[PDB]
């Protein structure tokens, strides 16, 4: 079989049809036009688009394909080294990294996590009871502070204090900034050209700012000696199984950079599309919001009761399967290879994962994909395999998941235990696409239930 081919532009391919603010809402269209599979040609570059749970199935065999560094991630290695999100699997600091820090993002790590993500989460709730009625909550922007803030203190137990700002704290001004870079690269034909060297000095001094505060951090730490309940003291420590050896010092600083870089705006995306359809669909919000009620009985949320919390948990599956708000990942076949019967594949060709998509099969998921219907997820033994992969595919899957689950249904949960939501302007869903895809301009009015904290 020939596959589909979106409309071509000369020598750039397929290049220009990405040339807009919002690609992979273009590359959705696209799909939905095209079907489960589709060639898409950059200058130099081909990537075939997958979009069926019947291919994308066979894609995450691992024993055929394995994790590729699509030119986003290669990009984004500029600053994020060779921390677990930009590396080759077969990189060695991959392995060693990955035996280090699986037992801090286990379950388990989320028991030590708990109290630095309700410290951040109180602030957050404390923040919209001090609103006077004439105002209103900017959601993702304080969804991101929130998330940023709380990766900062898990993770090396620094505060951006965040919720005392106007303006960002000076790193976090310069990730945003180094991220857009490294995404607006993606559309440059002509890297080189003196028309992006002022982008590239700002690249550069972004870059130091981020490697400073946190070279300072783990130099300071080690030379104090001190410890604390954050990832960094774990690698510091931290001896791999296999070599015996820790993660040089060079490491953890893109480790650092990577929880933030991976996990902040994924996370706060999540928040702020549940929050979106929990507004648009008030059967669901009041059912979440007596869970809330019932299970978050103390001033303050436990690890227990977070747990306890199933309908959250539901309602977030709901919504990374709507909007998975990393919405695609990279695939290279390891050897020649025939994908669904129908589709030769060389060693070393790349695939992409239109997650969207996938989420969104009719053969899966029914007549109804479009509905936010938290009720699919109440049995998950009941999903079919690699139906649903908002967090990716097997060991090069998200190592944050656990972590982003319980921040998510920490917030969500406490939120629907302090306020009531109104959604006063009647938003009409736009999606912001960065690195991550999260709602634009969504607004909300919260009315305390005046439940002590
Ligand atoms: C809802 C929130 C999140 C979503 C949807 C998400 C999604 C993903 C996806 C799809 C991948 C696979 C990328 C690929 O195949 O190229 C990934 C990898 C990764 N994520 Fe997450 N992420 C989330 C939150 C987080 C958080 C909070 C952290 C850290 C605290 C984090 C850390 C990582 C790391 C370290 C990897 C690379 C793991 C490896 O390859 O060994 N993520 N994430």
């Amino acid at each position: 079989k020939e596959m589909p081919q979106p409309k071509t532009f000369g020598e750039l391919k397929n290049l220009p049809l990405l040339n807009t603010d919002k690609p992979v809402q273009a590359l959705m269209k696209i799909a939905d036009e095209l079907g489960e599979i589709f060639k898409f040609e950059a200058p130099g570059r081909v990537t075939r688009y997958l979009s069926s749970q019947r291919l994308i199935k066979e894609a995450c065999d691992e024993s055929r394909f394995d994790k590729n560094l699509s030119q986003a991630l290669k990009f984004v290695r500029d600053f994020a080294g060779d921390g677990l999100f930009t590396s080759w699997t077969h990189e060695k600091n991959w392995k060693k990294a990955h035996n280090i820090l699986l037992p801090s993002f286990s379950q388990q790590a989320m028991k030590g996590y708990h109290a630095m993500m309700v410290d951040i989460a109180v602030q957050l709730v404390q923040k919209w009871e001090r609103l006077n009625a004439d105002e209103h909550i900017e959601v993702p922007e304080d969804m991101t502070r929130l998330t940023l803030d709380t990766i900062g203190l898990c993770g090396f137990n620094y505060r951006f204090n965040s919720f005392y700002r106007d303006q960002p704290h000076p790193f976090i001004t310069s990730m945003v900034r180094a991220l857009d870079e490294a995404m607006n690269k993606l559309q440059r034909a002509n890297p080189d050209d003196p028309a992006y060297d002022e982008n590239k000095r700002q690249f550069q001094e972004d870059i130091k700012v981020m490697n400073d505060l946190v070279d300072k951090i783990i130099a300071d730490r080690k030379a104090s000696g001190e410890q604390s309940d954050d990832l960094l003291t774990h690698m510091l420590n931290g001896k791999d199984p296999e070599t015996g050896e820790p993660l040089d010092d060079e490491n953890i600083r893109y480790q650092i950079i990577t929880f933030l870089i991976a996990g902040h705006e994924t996370t706060s995306g999540l928040l702020s599309f549940a929050l979106y359809f929990l507004v648009k669909n008030p059967h669901v919000l009041q059912k979440a919001a007596e869970e809330a009620a019932r299970v978050l009985v103390d001033p303050v949320p436990s690890y227990k009761q977070v747990k306890q919390l199933k309908y959250v948990g539901m309602v977030l599956n709901e919504a990374l399967r709507l909007w998975p708000t990393a919405p695609a990942f990279s695939l290279y076949a390891k050897e020649d290879t025939v994908l669904g019967g129908e589709y030769p594949l060389e060693k070393g060709d790349e695939l992409m994962v239109l997650i969207p998509q996938l989420h969104r099969d009719k053969t899966i998921w029914g007549d109804d994909v479009e509905e936010f219907r938290p009720e699919r997820f109440e049995n998950p033994s009941a999903i079919p395999q690699h139906a649903f992969k908002p967090f990716g595919n097997g060991q090069r899957a998200c190592e944050g998941q656990q972590f982003a689950l319980h921040e998510a249904t920490l917030v969500l949960g406490m939120m629907l235990k302090h306020f009531d939501f109104e959604d006063h302007t009647n938003y009409e869903l736009d999606i912001k696409e960065t690195l991550t895809l999260k709602p634009e301009g969504f607004v909300v009015k919260a009315k305390s239930k005046k439940i002590p904290l």
